[PDB]
């Protein structure tokens, strides 16, 4: 019950705020499927920040949840396929981590939308 363009507006913010959190820039792409050839195997959607960007603009998030699922997804595919004692596996627990205060501080203002 409110208007697009601030919404999208908060989104695209939220986005950026969210890919700040990702300082080795390992979720900006698509997982490289020719560099991992098994990755399609055991995940079902693979998701990152580029196909998020371009999921906000094709109108694909009208509201908070839409959003913040394929956020998880990034982390959850990450904890998914790859082993606890790697880098990867650290940064997404910490990408949910920190990802956390600002997805909570972002829903707070579409609330007041
Ligand atoms: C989030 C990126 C990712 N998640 N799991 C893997 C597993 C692998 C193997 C992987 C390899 C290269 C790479 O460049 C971004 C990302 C990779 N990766």
């Amino acid at each position: 019950e409110m208007q697009l363009t601030p919404f999208l507006i908060l989104l695209r913010k939220t986005l950026e705020q969210l890919q700040e959190k990702d300082t080795g820039n390992i979720f900006s792409e698509p997982v490289p499927l020719s560099e991992v050839p098994d990755y399609l195997d055991h995940i079902k959607k693979p998701m990152d920040f580029f196909t998020m960007k371009q999921n906000l603009e094709a109108y694909r998030y009208l509201n908070f949840d839409d959003f913040e699922e394929d956020f998880n997804l990034i982390v959850s595919n990450c904890l998914k396929y790859n082993a606890k004692d790697t880098i990867f596996y650290r940064a997404a627990v910490r990408l949910r981590e920190q990802g956390g205060a600002v997805l909570r501080q972002a829903r707070r203002q579409a609330e007041k939308m």
